[PDB]
């Protein structure tokens, strides 16, 4: 047995400026795993979500079709992780965004890297 | 704007048998993206909490370094998705994991590898 | 300073039918690294051969957007490695393979992943 | 039938110290793929190759258990190459390492993470 996992039942968009996006969020009881740490899904979701706002900020509609990530330094109860997501490349039908997360403290929790194919505009 | 991403609202484990894993999950409202698809994320947090699975049904305790995924086909509201995870590589220190995810209709959503550090037993 | 790094001095094509390759090769001195193992770029490029290949077979011609890949056990001078690809998804647009490589052994060498993009037909 | 891949027929290495590795590279013949295009599994094994150069430069010794690559635009036949690694990541008992490859014309070819199992001091 275990319970739901969330993801963005609080956050703030501080920038979302032609493919690039900085979201931040604080860690809440929703986004903790078995032993207490930010859920490896939880944080992927962050990541994603942003990537998906990248390609919005793009004045693209997208679609993931890979995805990458390293977790780094786990996430714990209430620190404020910032989510900074980048379009690296841009083709013309398959974009590479770089999403990072750091936090209070600017250490790193996680990166993954987001292919995306491009479905209209 | 855009509302939370929950996964594991519903959920039923089939079978938890030595690094074997299979567990089923309805789609909900709390698991779409602003187009009405599955949410990357959501798909992730799956497969992930899973791999998890396998790892505890192994008799170990572990924590993802990394992971990859392949999104195939959307999930849409109400299917019945699930998500079969096999520990594909027992090493010391590091596992792998394949996890799986079809549907009612057999067909395939995605699938994900993960990499896992053994941390205790 | 290092010596050059190569791959398919030599192979056998088992087979090459609609989306299925097998393809074997015999470790040698310019497969290795500094360590005597199979190098991790050697061991990719069999792989991506072979899924250039499981491509082909399907009347197909595309380039690479994406690949993951995990390194299991060492190759050693003089193995056999049997290279297996499959195309486990046909995408309209792309195409994913699941590429693995046993030795003879039967022991599990390393499984890649390759993300496509399809480009002619 | 196709002819065999080289990898490091040519070489500079620019800088390597504490955790950080530049190194260029002419594509050549033994480079290409059929299309006449820089080889995937070629661009690959630069990547991991300047990778174990990172992880050297750093006084340590390790294996590869994963790593993901994507491809961005083609080597042409007759490029410089310019191949940067810095390890993004240092854990105690693993390393993440970004490398990225661009062209003589700035434009970016290649980019690849490695996650490294670290063995020896």
């Amino acid at each position: 047995h275990f319970d739901a996992i969330s993801a963005f039942e609080n956050y703030e968009i501080e920038k979302m400026r032609d493919g690039h996006v900085v979201v931040t969020t604080k860690v809440v009881n929703s986004s903790l795993n078995y032993y207490g740490n930010a859920h490896g899904g939880y944080l992927f979701t962050l990541c994603d979500q942003i990537s998906g706002l990248v390609v919005i900020s793009l004045g693209l509609d997208g679609v993931t079709l890979q995805s990458s990530i390293n977790y780094l330094k786990a996430g714990k109860l209430d620190d404020v992780l910032t989510i900074k997501g980048e379009c690296v490349h841009q083709g013309r039908t398959t974009c590479v965004m770089d999403v990072d997360i750091t936090n209070q403290e600017g250490r790193n929790v996680c990166k993954a890297t987001f292919t995306m194919f491009v479905t209209g505009q």
